[PDB]
C-alpha cells in the first residue's frame, strides 16, 4: 500500500544523471554545481530535496515528505546498476563553482561542469576576476618565484624542470617520474609548498618520511588513504642520510607510488584500490641515498635544485611578511594563473615527465657505469678473438673480466676515493666467482668492443 | 495483511535463475549480461528492478514499490536454499559483455553467458572487431614479443615455456607448477607484466615479496584475500639473495599457493577458503634461493629466462613510447588474441604445467644428486656381497657410506669450490652418525649397484 | 501518508540558521545561547523542541509529537547541504552565556553571539560584574603575577614575552612560534598553568612529553584529538636532557604542531584534519635539547624564563593558601581581565609571536655560526682573488675552508671546551671530504669577504 | 497521528527533576531513592514506569503502553538540554537508602537525598540502628584498631595521620597528598584495607603496581576508568626496590593522579575526563624508591608506618577468626561510625592533607639539602665580598662552589657511606661544568650567607 508516482520521480531524477554510482560501490550527487560525495551519510535524500524544484509541482509536494523521499532514494539505489567510474580526464580542474579546463583555460560551471564527474574539488570558489595576469599580485608573485628560481641560463634547465613539475601538479594523471626538491633549509622549497597548497586547496596533501622509508602495505595506512584522488604529494622531513640510523629512500616504495592503482588499506573500510593522480614532490636538505639502484629508478627520479638563499647561486634578504599573504591566499589565484600558464607551455597537449638522474651522484655513477659496462651477451661472444689478448677470459661462454683488472680500470674513470663505497657495493652486488677466488664481472668496456 | 502475488513474482524470478546463492553464503545477481555480486549491499533489489520488464504488466507495477520489492527480495532469500557453487569451468573467460570461451574461441553473451556463473570479469567490454589477427597492432605486438623472447632454437624451450605460462594465465584452474621470470632489470619482464595486466583487466593482480618470504596464515591477510578468484599473480621486488638480510623463498609458502583452496583470513570477514585460479609469475633479477629443497618443490617450480636487453642473447634500443600504448590499452585485444592462440596451441584440451628445475643451480645439483644418490633400502641390502669390498659398511641393516668417501666421491662429479655451501648443507641435513664420529650417509651410487 | 506542514516548519527552522552543518559532516545546534554540538546523539530534535516556542501555535502542537519531530529533523538534515565551516575568527572568546570579543572587550550574548559559530566554549557562564579591574582580587592577582615575574628592566623582555604568550593563549589562530617556560620546580610555571586553566575553562588542555618526544601520526592519537579546537596546550614533565635515556624535543614534532591543520587520527573516528588554535606552552625545569636544529626551528621557538622562587632573581616565602583560591576560581575573572588587557596591549589588532632563540645555548651557538659562517655561493666565487692567499682552496667551484683551519678559527669565537659536543656535531653534519681526508666546510667568515 | 497528552506527561516528569543529563552526555534517573544510571540501557523508561504512580490516573493509563512510554522518553530526551553536572559536594556519602552527611552526621533519604545527585553509592542499605557507638562491635573494632595502631605518644603522629587518611577516604574531593602504608607483611595494612572496603562498599577500589610503575595514558586504561568516581584507591604489591628489575614509583604518575580531572581512556568509550575523588593509599612492605624527586613530590607524599605485628613497636598473637567477621560485614557499620567520627574530628569543616616527607630517607635527604643548599640568585650576588675568601668563585654572575668543596662539605652533614648513591645522583643532576673539569654547583650554604 504505497504510491506509484514515486518511481516516476526516481526515473526523472535519473534522467538528469544527477546521481551516479562509483566503481567503489559509492553514490555521488550533483548539488550546488559540485559532485558532492559522502560514504557515511547518503546524500541522495539531499539531492532529491534540492532538485524537487526542477520538477513539476505535482512531484515537489510528494517529495516534501521524508518517507516518500526515502522511498524515492531506495528506488534510485535500485535503478543505479552500472558502476560508472569517475575522474577520467587528467586535464580538468574542479572548483566549488565548477570545473576549470587546462586545455583552453576556460572555466566551466553548472551543467557544463556536470558533464565532468570529479570526486573532489579545489576547496574554494573560482573567481575569474582574480584569475587575471594584469594584477599587482601577479607581478609580485612572479618576482618572488624568480627570486626562488632565477631566469638564468645556468639555472635554465633547473628552472624549466621546476616549472614543469609545478604544472604537472595540476594534471590528474599518474606520475611518470618522481621529483625531488634539493637544497638547504628555507631556500624556497617551503615557500613553493605553501604557495602550491594555497593555490590548489584541498587537492594538496603533505606527508613525512614514512612513505619513503617504511613499508606501505601493512594493515591500515591512513597516509596512502589520504593520498588517493589527490593532485600533489609533498614529502618533507628527510633525515641526514650520511648519519647512521637514517633510513634510505626505498626504491620499492618509489615503484609503489608510480602506478595508477596503488594498494594500501584505509581505516575500517575497503578502498585498497587507490587512484594516484598526485605529483609527489619530496622536500629535502640532503642528497638522497637509496636502498636499491637500477635504470628504472634512474628513469623514475627527477631532481630540482634550489640555489638561492634568503637571509647557492644568489643570496638576498628575508621577507618576513611574505608568509602572511600566503596564509591569507592573496597570491592564490595569481599562483593558479602561473600554474595554468606553465601547464599550457609544457604539458599541453601531452603530459611529459622526464627524469634528471645526472643531478644525483649515485645515479650519475650508475649511468657512467652502464654506458661503459655493457653486459656480456651472445653477441659479445665473437669478440673473444680480440679480447683473449686483452685480459678477457672466456668463462661459461661469457666474456669475463678479472676483478683486479676491473678495479684498476674503474679507478681510471671514477674517483675511487670519492666513490669508494659505491664501487665496493657495485662489486659486491654484480660480481661472480669462478671457483672460490677468481672473481669476475660480466661487463665489457666500450674501448674493447 | 500483505499481498499474495509477490510470492508468485519471486517464484517467477527464481525460475529464470537470475539470482544464485554462493557456497560462501553470498547472493549473486545476473544484470546487464554479467553476474554482478556485492556482499556489502544486496543486489537482489536491483535485480528485481531490472527484470521487472521481463514480467507481465500486472507484476511490474507491484515491483515499482520499494516495500513490495523488499518483500519479494525476502521471499527470494527464503527460496534460495541450495548453496550452488560458481566458477566451475577453467576454460571460460568472463567479460563485461559476456563470456569468451577458450576451447573454440567463440564469445558468448546474454543468456548464453548466463549459463556460466562467473564471480568476476575481465573488467572491460569485449570487442570482436578489435579481436582479430589481421591488424597492424597484432603485427607490432608480435614483433615486440619476439624482441622480448626470440624465436630461436637456442631460446626455443624458454620461449615455448613462456608462451605456455602466459596462456595458462588465462586458465581458471589451480596452478600445478610455479613459474619464475629470471633476468636483469627491464629485460622484458615488466613489459610482459604490463601487457598481461592490460589484456586481462581486473583478473590481474600484483604483489611484492611478502607472500614468498613471510608467513601467510597469521591473522588478517589482505594479499591472499585479493589473490582469491584471480587469474594471475605477479610477484616483483625480489631481493639480492646473496646479500645478507634477504629472506629466502619459503618452500612452505610455495606449497601453500599451489592448492585449489588456500587458507588465509580476509579483513573483518570469514573467507578463509579461497579459490586459487591464478598463474603466479614471479618477477626477479637474481637466481632464487630457497629455505627448503626437495623433489616436490623441484616439480613445483618452472623458470623462464629473459636474455634480451633493450638499451643476454640480443641487445636492441629502447622504445620509450611503448608504455604509453600499453597504458592506453592499444595492444589489449591483440595481446588477448595472442593469449587465446597460445592457449589453443598448448593448453587445449588439457592444461599442462611442467617444471624446469634444470634452470636453477640448486635444483640442478639436487637432481644430479638424487640420480646418483638413490637412498638405501631393503632391496639394496643384498648388494652387500659386492659392496663390502667397495667401502660400504653395513650399519643397522642399511648400506652406509663413510662421510670422507662420500665427500671424495661427490667432489668428482660436482664442482666442490662452486657447490661448497650446497654440499655442506646437504651433508649437515642428510648425514647420520654411527656412534659419535663415524658419520655416514644412507645413499648409494649408481656405479655401485 | 504524512503531513505537509512539517516541511514548512523545517524551512522556518532553517530560516533562523539555528542549525549548521560543519565541514566535518557534523551538525551543530544553537540552544541556550550556545552552539551545542554532539556527534554521538544528534541534537536537532532538542533544537526543535527548544525553538517550538519561537514558532506560531499551529506548529508547536505539531512539534510536540516525537514522530513529527523526527520527520522535521530528517527534513532539516536533507535541507542542510552547504557544509559551512565554523570558528573562523581568532578574536572571539566563547562563553556559556555568549561570546566575548577581544577587539573592543565587549561581551555578546543571544542573537549577537549567534552571529558567531563557536565549536566550543570556555565552560562557564560569563559575569561582567566579576569582570572588573576595580576589585581586591584583581590587585591580589596582579601582586601574585608580579611576584612570579617582576616588573624590572632586567626582566622587562622576559616579562613582556610572558605577557604576550599568555595573551596569545586567548587567540583562536595558529601559533606562529612555540613558547617554553624555563626555570626550576615551582618557580611560577605551575601557578601560571593553574591560573590560565581556571581562567579559560575547557579551552585549556594539558599533556605530557609524548607529543614532544614521540611520533604523532601513528594510528590513533587521543592527545592530538583532544588538542584540536583548543586555545592553549601545556606540556609539563620534561626529563633531564643531560642524563641518558631522555628523548630530545623532536623538531619534526615542533614543525607538526605549528600548522592550522595538523594530522593525527582520533579514536574510532575520521577527524584527522584538526584545527590548531592553541598556544602551546611547554613547562620544563631544564634547558631544552633537540634532535634537529635549523633556522626554521630557531624562528619557531620562544623561551620565557622564570627567575623567582617561593620558598633566580628574587626569593620570597611560600603561599600555601594560594592554590585553594585558584581551585575555587576566585581569581578566574581577574585573570581573564588581565589576559584581555594583555591582548589589547600586544595582540590588538595584529597577532604577533616573535622567537627568542638567544635564550637557548644551542640556538645562540647556531645563530652566531650562521652570522659568521655564510654559505659559499656563486657570488662568493669572485672572492677567490683575495681568498687564495687566505687559506680558501677552490674545490668544485666552491670556496672551501680546511677543517683544521675551520676548527682553529671557530675556537677563537666559541668556547670550545663548553661547546665541544655542539662543534663536533656541526662538523659531522656540515663537512664534506675532498678525496678521503682533506675535509672541508663550505662556509666563509665575514672577516674574509 | 499521535497523542498530545504525552508531552504534558514528559513536562510533569521533568518538573520533579527525577531525570538529569550529565556533563558526559549520559542520562541518570532517580528511582528507589537512588540516582541509578546506566549508559548501555537507558533507564528513562523504567523511571517513567516507576513514577506513573506519582501522576494523575489519566496519565498512568497512558504510560502503561510501552509505545507511549518510549514516546514520553523521547520527549524527555528532547527536553533535557542543560548538561547539569553531578557529584559536586565532597561532604556527602551516598547509600542504597539515601545520602549520609559528613558535616552533621545525619542521614538523608527520599526527596531529602534527591537534592543530592550522586553518580554512585556505597552499595548497601544504610542502617541507623547498626550505626551506633554503644555496641560490642564498636568496642571490639576499636580494640582491633588500637592493636593495629597504638594510642601512644611515640606513635601519636603516625596514628593521627592514619586516622586523617582513613577519614579523607570518605571525602569526595581531589586528594591533595598521596599516602603510603609502610611496614612488613600482615602488620595491619591488609586488615585496614579489608575493613575500609567492607565499610565503604562499591566506593572502594583496589589495584596493583601498574598505575605507580607504568604509563597511564596509552590507549585503553581500564584501571583509571574504574578508579573514576571512586572514594579510595588501594595499591598493593609493591616490589623490592633494592632488587634489580623493580620499577620505581614514577613521580609523573603521582602528579597525574593528584588532579580533579585525570586523563585516561576507557574501553570502547569516550570518558577520558575522569573525576578523581579517591584517597589513594599505597600498601607496601619496603621503603619507596622513585624516579624523580622534587619539592612538589615531597609535598605530595605522606607516609603512615605500621609498627605492630600479629604473630615493630608491639608484638601480639594472631586472630585467625577476625577475617571471617570482616567478610560477613559484622564491623561494617562500626567502621563507618569510626570513619565518620574521624572525619568530624579532623576534616570538618575543611579537608586537610599534609605531607610527611620526613618518613622517607630520600625525601629527608632532599629536605636537609634544600634547607642548607639554597640556590644562588641575584640577591646572593652581593655576598661575593665575603664569599670570595670562602671558596665561592663568581662564574657567570652566579655564586659557584667547587665540586670538591661541595662534596667535602656535604660529607660533614650527611652520612656519605649511607647516602652514597643519593649524593652521586644529586651531583650528576644538579652540577654544572665551568669549562671541562672545574665542575661547580649553584647552591650556597646557610653558614656562608
Amino acid at each position: 500500500a504505497m504510491g506509484n508516482k514515486l518511481f516516476n520521480i526516481a526515473q526523472r531524477i535519473l534522467d538528469t544523471n544527477s546521481v551516479l554510482l562509483t566503481e567503489r560501490g559509492d553514490y555521488i550527487v550533483w548539488i550546488n554545481n559540485s559532485w558532492k560525495f559522502n560514504s557515511e551519510e547518503p546524500l541522495i535524500t539531499k539531492l532529491i530535496l534540492s532538485i524537487r524544484h526542477q520538477l513539476p509541482k505535482e512531484y515537489s509536494s510528494e517529495l516534501l515528505c521524508p518517507r516518500k523521499r526515502k522511498t524515492v532514494e531506495a528506488n534510485i539505489r535500485d535503478m543505479l546498476v552500472d558502476s560508472v567510474e569517475t575522474d577520467t580526464y587528467p586535464d580538468k580542474l574542479p572548483f566549488k563553482n565548477g570545473v576549470l579546463d587546462l586545455v583552453d583555460g576556460m572555466f566551466y560551471s553548472g551543467d557544463d561542469a556536470k558533464k565532468y564527474t570529479c570526486t573532489v574539488s579545489t576547496g574554494f570558489k573560482f573567481d575569474d576576476t582574480k584569475f587575471v595576469e594584469d594584477s599587482p599580485e601577479m607581478e609580485e608573485l612572479m618576482n618572488i618565484i624568480n627570486d626562488i628560481q632565477p631566469l638564468t641560463d645556468e639555472n635554465k634547465k633547473n628552472r624549466e624542470l621546476y616549472e614543469k613539475t609545478l604544472s604537472s601538479c595540476l594534471c590528474g594523471a599518474t606520475k611518470g617520474c618522481l621529483t625531488f626538491f634539493f637544497g638547504e633549509t628555507a631556500t624556497g622549497k617551503s615557500t613553493t609548498k605553501r604557495l602550491l597548497k594555497s593555490a590548489i586547496g584541498d587537492l594538496f596533501v603533505e606527508t613525512g618520511q614514512t612513505i619513503l622509508t617504511d613499508v606501505l602495505d601493512k594493515g591500515p595506512n591512513p597516509f596512502i588513504a589520504n593520498m588517493h584522488l589527490k593532485r600533489s604529494v609533498f614529502c618533507s622531513e628527510l633525515p641526514d642520510f650520511a648519519c647512521s640510523g637514517s633510513k634510505k629512500i626505498r626504491s620499492d616504495n618509489i615503484k609503489k607510488l608510480t602506478e595508477p592503482c596503488v594498494i594500501g588499506r584505509p581505516c575500517f573500510s575497503n578502498k585498497i584500490n587507490n587512484r594516484n593522480h598526485a605529483t609527489i614532490i619530496i622536500d629535502t636538505n640532503y642528497k638522497p641515498v637509496f636502498d636499491r639502484i637500477d635504470n628504472a629508478l634512474m628513469r623514475r627520479i627527477a631532481v630540482v635544485r634550489f640555489r638561492t638563499h634568503f637571509s647557492y647561486d644568489k643570496v638576498k634578504l628575508l621577507d618576513e611578511g611574505l608568509d602572511g599573504k600566503i596564509q591569507n591566499n592573496r597570491y592564490r589565484f595569481a599562483f593558479l594563473y602561473l600554474l595554468v600558464k606553465w601547464y599550457k607551455k609544457y604539458h599541453v597537449p601531452i603530459m611529459k615527465l622526464y627524469p634528471t638522474p645526472e643531478e644525483i651522484p649515485d645515479f650519475a655513477f650508475y649511468l657512467k657505469i652502464g654506458t661503459l659496462l655493457v653486459s656480456s651477451s651472445v653477441k659479445h661472444i665473437p669478440l673473444m678473438t680480440d679480447l683473449s689478448k686483452k685480459g678477457y677470459i672466456l668463462y661459461d661462454n661469457v666474456v669475463t673480466l678479472p676483478l683486479t683488472t676491473f678495479q684498476q680500470k674503474i679507478s681510471k674513470y671514477f674517483n675511487s676515493r670519492l666513490f669508494g663505497h659505491d664501487i665496493e657495493s657495485f662489486i659486491n652486488r654484480h660480481k661472480k666467482f669462478a671457483n672460490v677466488s677468481d672473481e669476475y664481472l660480466q661487463y665489457i668496456f666500450i674501448e674493447d668492443i
